[PDB]
């Protein structure tokens, strides 16, 4: 039908095309013909993985030993792997084949929070690098099986490291630099590991982070970390490196050789660790194949953002998430072509700053998140006018929901409308996007993440009966019905959480966590998570994570934390919490700007609650647990809607929440 | 027709495969007839290159070619196989099968109780393997570590091999019928890092000791850091030490169901499996000892992929090991495993079994089968067998009346009976009659298997006796792939025991006879000769030779390495020196006299009253008695004599 | 016709390999004639791609192939050959002979007394160095670890630097002759996990203490987990100190006759040689193929050859020409313990004669010594099985020369002055045997992949034409040249690739004359 009575998104949307400019732009015959040669791979891609991704996987990667089998396993059993018997390593087929080939061509082009601190690395100049760095760690014991901490920014040097831990088959976990002495601590103790990677301070909109300080504060409860490599990232000599312990970089690399050979891993030996926030708690681990991992990095760079050897790709993210692990650092790096590592904001100097690195190095691509555009579309809009952005031909949405303003936003401002825009839909679990329009090949509907990608059968399930749903205008929970090369395969030492998570709660699927409607024409749209999750400015929070920091916190007796929408973050976290012997409303805001301080300092800057709400008690059930639906429709403005609340225990204190509310959001 | 040498053999009408047989058989057989076993036999003797290069390309899969089919010498003790090649144990026992029919049957496992009975498939045995080995791999063991195992015969044993063969380390399986000083002997001899056993185990109904037996050695085992423990019966009584014992299901939760297998190159150990003097750790290559699996069992057995063997042993044993796990899972057939005893619940358990499972080819110890003929004859008949076809028998002299009664009772005169002689050293079936292709003589092995040249040794002279109608040493001409290739960290005792004895030859140490038809008939034990410069001594000899002699009170002969002799024979009991001398030259002859004979008072015996000859043989190369006391006097004497 | 510059070059007549060389000469040469050399020497210059890639897949055996044959630059200091390649050094030496022939001989075993001499066939040698490696296997030694080594120049020396590599870890030979001092600086720079000696050692008929040295240097030697000590003496006084000294019979005695080689990468380092003393670290793949091709062409070896190289695995000379250079090759190669002067000054020569050897390798101050001391001796003993007579590493003058053309090769073999260095792992500049007409005092042309120039110290900058001194630099990387100085890169930076950048700095000082031969005139310093 041309109506829809479930997916209402859908109704009267028009199809947009890619603009003639796209093609006009485009170096080279595209890599899919048009949508219908899409349909067809992709089906191929779904019945027959075996014929599909073979093909692919000898084209895309260069192996130290040929696999004997495509795919193996099962999502219900939780023993998926591709690629069996293939041995090849990840920094051979990011750095030395391209060094090899053209040891001059552009590499990583890192623009430093100051534009005077930018530089550029070949391909050549990786490669040297990342040689002497795994020499160092080489010499420190450091061997195939090892884990090694990075907490850096996001410059040369993150993406260094990453690449020397792997040439000796060592697994990175990457730490986010805006991340607290505790979350350090936690994330370096699961991991048990040997060496760390940080430097002494960082750069960050002008100002000066402390970066080595906080590695010092939590290095004291981590036992496995025999040695520290310490980067001078701005040489102040008031920063301590503990004797015994801590080295520095160019003290250390300059005792050893700029060629170092890569060691052979086997396709399914662990590239990586990423910590994951849950409904849990505790971070996860969670952990990253190697060449399934890889494949499906070049894959969807190639595929969905349509990237060519002469092309230039600007993804404005971190190393610290998902988002820098794949498309700043490995797919783009697989497919040989230059990287902008951008190590600033935004807004410094200006809020011009994307703009001007787009034109001064005439990128061909640009990938952002959506928290980023609502910013400058709020206050920077006036900056675009000023520079030549006709070099870009893909604009693409890291992840995050997308209204159709800000896409036509996007599509004009920035894209002049001659751009194809790309919302790509996926997680940290998924490695690569699962759901994605292919620049040049897939007409957008605004806010639309389209089709999904190869080898993702993605299916819509019922929530009340757990079935799949057949035929299209449905909604309902957004599974995936087999594994595909680059899904997460554990969590760290942890598998029987890995399953209870992902493969367990719809037994033969794989559970996304999210809700999403899939219209008439087979384009799906993502409704967000159905498991509570809450991501603020594109980060995955843990509320319960919140609510243990702010119980540290002795003068606190309850904490609960809900999530609610926000214009600019697009989601925001509200505290409420119950203290033990409080009262005078004259403390209360100093009170609140304690409890905001406290998650500061134990989780990081950017999980801070936006509001802390004082209540005399939260509302619990007959067995005395807290209800967060009743905190969550309130702090919404939903207070009508709470409906027959004599089942709580404490019904009396809902009035309390909803007063508590009104009073102190605002102020 | 008529044998002078070869009494066993005369009036002895050959037996053919009955047609059931064939009828029973699942596809043509892979040997037509004997003709064709003769043609491919002598290319595996004349032209081993040739015979085995194409056949270890057929039947395992390898992660690195090999280059050179054969090398090394039993002369040089350096013998190898398939060398260059690399390839993984569990990978050609398991994932190979669990890729192409993940859902076919792997382990059988019968436990003591039927209750606890259960069945793991090739995906199901995949996925435990490996999160075993994530476990084992997390707690640092590698390529060249040994890891112990003291668990009964069920399914964590087979998955605990295995685990360990995925990491490139070598399992030391240690039966689990075993005292605390015989696992202290084992693990200390090995220098195990780690251990795997469970709680307590169950037999015959009843509860045995297994963790406590385990905990009393490895007090005085410090090479083993941790201890994986299965919960068999889940007896909240049973103590784990922290820091060094954990549960299986505990950890094995952990880990994900695919861990990708190490490669090996093919002359890295598989296995150390200890015999039962002091125990020697016989030690197995990767690619010759699973070659060596996988054809015995394919061809003496007559396996093909729709069949479903039943082997009635214990992985303690070589028994277990090649033909319970390596040999069926190679060829990916599905094994029983027998947890429990052939009496229980009763005696018609081992029909029960074949009855319920369909079992097409049954080995089992000629023991048990003794055993049942006293106890539950007529529990047989009471069980459906006719999906037999193939009857072996373990490895023990099988009169012709229980060829007969095996072959009646249980094969219903329709089955192939194999006879097998093999040994631990030889790693697979040495002699026994093809499934299908030879005529069986009743307490006749047959026909040298492929590889295996073996011939008849005078025993004195050690040459080579010649044509048929003979008897003599039983003796091999050249090495074979599945050959054992050390004994662990003391290759000199190896090459003293196999290849020194009779230069030339690998020795079995056992007797045997050679019919006109070249059907062998093994004879059993020869009585331990020591060869002292080309000359062979009998220890036994040379101590009754002394104890005629009515001064003397006690005698003791043992012998010992020896560089330029080959061996040497030292004799524990001036003038009375040379005169003990002097009788054994005259009673015995010339060169029979000791090195030295050296005046002890006494030495050690065991409650059977039985001489503890190990004890003098470590002290001439420089407690547990039923006299512990006695070892202390000759510390000196050896010194005083000597 | 006359030079300027080169003095050293003016009326001096060239010298065609004699008649008999090629009399004597088992198999039409390796090469024909100058002109031929000059072709493949300018492709492997121009193409070192398609000049020594297939080159090293014909004298190498590989476990895995290689995806590049060349890469970095003198001035990063990043220089590799055969990316991706793996192999093992053991199995190029030993294996893949006694496959094809255990029953050659490979060590021509001379010990300081010649009744204490033996022979290993290439079978025999695969064999102990499988033992010995067993026994290494069995402490602990693995792929990136150094083992120490401590002994004269006899079997136990080339088994144990085989048995090493073998398992993929790199040995670190100490010349017999240091002192305690220099052992431990040695032992800590490379924090070697065993150490490989002996009790006592024969040189000249004098008693030398080796394990005493051993034990004095080990009480500040604290990554030394255990020892291995050969007993060349017997004598039952030396002590074994107690959990870490172990015999070398006692302990082989325990281990098969075969162990699988270990496979290692082309860029893994073969071995740590010592020059404070700074450790040279040499490639696998690199070094080997440069050891081949140089003993191959440059002392044009055949299978039916016999080398002796009279020199000492403590320094590379041994290292390269007396180990690897010819074992690869499949010849047999003459290890001799003692000393040129006994029993007698004839003990070269006698062994010569004894052997039938082919080729003789020695440095000038050994031939000052014997024409100064044993020129008589020469005429008693057959020398006619030589044809090529090198020169390992030192100054010959026109003089010395004449004197070894004479009285050793009768005026029928050619000479090889041979310049290099540790640093070059093998041959730079060198007449090759039967093929280049020689100037004496004069190393001649530059070898495979030896882009030799002059450099004009003042001003750095580059000597174009001839008739030319200045210092003696080349131009890009080899194969066999040293890629590091052990765990001190910036040390190596300083010493060879800095003076002058897109250079390797020799430190010594040449000349070339209008025919492009090149004189060695000595150090800049
Ligand atoms: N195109 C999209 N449109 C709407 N929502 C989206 C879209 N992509 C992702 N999400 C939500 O983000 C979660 C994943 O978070 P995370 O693992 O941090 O990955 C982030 C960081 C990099 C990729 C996203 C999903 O499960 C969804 O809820
Ligand atoms: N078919 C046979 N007929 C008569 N005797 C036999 C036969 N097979 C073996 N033996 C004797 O058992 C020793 C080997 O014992 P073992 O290594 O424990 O192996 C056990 C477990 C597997 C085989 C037996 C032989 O050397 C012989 O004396
Ligand atoms: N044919 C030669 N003519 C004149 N001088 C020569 C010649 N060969 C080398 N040198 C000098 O020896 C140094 C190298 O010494 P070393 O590294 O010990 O290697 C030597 C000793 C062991 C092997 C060679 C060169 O740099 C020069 O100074
Ligand atoms: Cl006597
Ligand atoms: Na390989
Ligand atoms: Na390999």
């Amino acid at each position: 039908e041309q109506t829809h009575n479930v997916v209402h998104e859908a109704n009267g949307v028009k199809l947009r095309e890619t603009p003639k400019e796209f093609f006009e732009r485009q170096p080279n015959k595209g890599h899919i013909h048009d949508v219908n040669q899409y349909k067809q791979m992709y089906e191929q891609s779904i019945k027959d993985p075996q014929g599909f991704f073979g093909p692919l996987a000898k084209e895309l990667l260069s192996w130290d030993h040929d696999f004997h089998t495509v795919k193996s396993g099962t999502l219900k059993n939780g023993d998926a792997a591709w690629f069996l018997g293939g041995e090849l390593n990840a920094s051979y087929n990011c750095v030395d084949r391209h060094a090899f080939a053209n040891p001059d061509k552009p590499a990583l082009i890192c623009e430093a929070d100051d534009e005077k601190d930018s530089h550029i690395l070949t391909y050549g100049d990786l490669l040297r690098e990342v040689s002497k760095v795994a020499g160092v760690l080489q010499s420190w014991g450091i061997k195939k099986g090892d884990t090694v901490a990075v907490y850096l920014p996001m410059n040369a040097q993150a993406i260094i490291a990453m690449l020397a831990i792997a040439r000796l088959g060592a697994a990175h976990s990457v730490i986010f630099a805006g991340f607290s002495a505790g979350s350090i601590k936690d994330r370096v103790n699961d991991a048990s590991c040997k060496a760390l990677i940080t430097c002494d301070e960082g750069k960050r909109g002008g100002r000066t982070t402390n970066i080595k300080k906080l590695c010092d504060e939590a290095l004291v409860d981590c036992p496995t970390v025999e040695k520290v490599l310490v980067y001078k990232r701005t040489n102040n000599p008031e920063i301590h490196l503990t004797e015994g312990r801590d080295y520095y970089w160019d003290v250390e690399t300059a005792k050893f050789p700029g060629y170092l050979p890569p060691v052979s891993v086997n396709s399914e030996d662990p590239l990586f660790l990423l910590y994951t926030s849950g409904s849990t708690g505790t971070p996860k681990g969670v952990v990253h194949s190697t060449a399934g991992y890889l494949l499906g990095a070049a894959l969807s760079t190639k595929y969905i953002f349509d990237i060519h050897p002469e092309d230039i790709l600007f993804t404005a993210g971190d190393v610290g998430w998902i988002t820098g692990h794949t498309y700043a650092l490995y797919g783009p790096l697989l497919l040989g072509v230059p990287t902008i590592i951008f190590e600033g904001t935004p807004a410094y100097p200006d809020y011009g700053r994307f703009w001007q690195i787009v034109e001064k190095h005439k990128a061909t691509h640009f990938y952002v998140a959506p928290t980023a555009l609502r910013l400058l579309r709020k206050a920077g809009e006036q900056e675009i006018a000023k520079y030549d952005l006709s070099s870009l031909r893909t604009l693409g949405s890291v992840g995050e929901p997308i209204s159709p303003d800000i896409w036509e936003w996007y599509n004009e401002f920035v894209g002049k409308n001659q751009c194809h825009i790309s919302d790509t839909y996926w997680q940290t679990e998924s490695g690569s996007h699962l759901i994605a329009p292919l620049a040049g090949v897939v007409p957008n509907k605004p806010g639309s993440a389209s089709y999904p990608f190869f080898g993702i059968d993605a299916a819509l399930i019922d929530p009340v009966t757990g079935v799949e749903i057949e035929g299209n205008d449905a909604e309902g929970v957004l599974a995936i019905k087999d594994h595909w090369p680059s899904m997460a395969r554990t969590v760290y030492k942890n598998h029987t959480k890995y399953m209870d998570t992902y493969m367990n709660p719809y037994p033969g699927y794989y559970f996304t966590g999210d809700g999403a409607a899939r219209d008439h024409d087979g384009y799906y749209w993502i409704r967000g998570r159905v498991d509570d999750v809450v991501n603020v400015s594109g980060h995955r929070l843990s509320t319960a994570e919140i609510e243990a920091a702010l119980i540290e916190d002795k003068k606190v007796s309850e904490a609960a934390v809900v999530g609610i929408h926000d214009d600019i973050t697009g989601q925001a976290v509200i505290a409420y919490v119950a203290l033990k012997e409080g009262n005078s409303d004259e403390d209360s805001e100093g009170l609140r700007k304690e409890l905001v301080l406290q998650v500061r300092k134990t989780i990081g800057p950017f999980a801070a609650p936006k509001s802390v709400i004082i209540v005399q008690d939260l509302p619990k059930t007959r067995s005395g647990k807290i209800m967060r639906r009743i905190l969550r429709k309130v702090s919404s403005n939903e207070a009508d809607q709470l409906g027959d609340i004599s089942t709580l225990s404490n019904p009396q204190s809902v009035e309390g929440i909803i007063s508590a509310f009104g009073a102190q959001f605002g102020k």
